[PDB]
């Protein structure tokens, strides 16, 4: 997250860190047994880490649970990143408490102008590399689809939306991939892609979760 702030320990209780010997993507807990992340974060051998703040220090509120199965969306296209979403089932149910909570799926899509909270342990520099050890947060609004499509001609589908600041300065970045975009208490997006980070006229692109609620509900109930 570039131009964001330190969230504070366990203030984003549904945020998860996917680890394969190191943190490589974020995710969101949707219930005690399931996590949603981005399909481009797919890897075999994932351990889901819940209740994390500093990912390099065991502070006492973590729960590390291995994944039993991963399901990438049936229509995920790695070349265009269309349908960039995946579900991960935990081998054991997480213990929900104040520090570990699930986030609600949306009943409708959010409007342009709605402010959301984006979080993650990704890069914090636009030009350079600095990976933080504690969770960073960013409040950003959903942008109109017209400004989103003008920034990326021929690359935005109805399963994506842009959020951020066209002036640049504030954005999600690599390492934040797969993490949550929560607006009005519902999980509306997943950090998917963008052009560099925090660049002028290059906002971040997010998977539009409201288009996948039936697939999510149906898939978790059958697995
Ligand atoms: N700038 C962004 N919003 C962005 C988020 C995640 C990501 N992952 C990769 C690879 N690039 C990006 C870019
Ligand atoms: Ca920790
Ligand atoms: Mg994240």
């Amino acid at each position: 997250i570039v131009g964001g702030y330190t969230c504070g320990a366990n203030t984003v209780p549904y945020q998860v860190s996917l680890n394969s010997g190191y943190h490589f993507c974020g995710g969101s807990l949707i219930n005690s047994q399931w996590v949603v992340s981005a399909a481009h974060c797919y890897k075999s051998g994932i351990q889901v880490r819940l209740g994390e703040d500093n990912i390099n220090v065991v502070e006492g509120n973590e729960q590390f649970i291995s994944a039993s199965k991963s399901i990438v969306h049936p229509s995920y296209n790695s070349n265009t990143l269309n349908n960039d979403i995946m579900l991960i089932k935990l081998k054991s149910a997480a213990s929900l408490n104040s520090r570990v909570a699930s986030i609600s799926l949306p009943t409708s899509c959010a409007s342009a102008g709605t402010q959301c909270l984006i979080s993650g342990w990704g890069n914090t520099k636009s030009s350079g590399t600095s990976y933080p050890d504690v969770l960073k947060c960013l409040k950003a609004p959903i942008l109109s689809d017209s400004s989103c499509k003008s920034a990326y001609p021929g690359q935005i589908t109805s399963n994506m939306f842009c959020a951020g600041y066209l002036e640049g300065g504030k954005d999600s970045c690599q390492g934040d991939s797969g993490g949550p975009v929560v607006c009005s208490g519902k999980l509306q997006g997943i950090v998917s892609w963008g052009s560099g980070c925090a660049q002028k006229n290059k906002p971040g692109v997010y998977t539009k979760v409201c288009n996948y609620v039936s697939w999510i509900k149906q898939t978790i109930a059958s697995n």
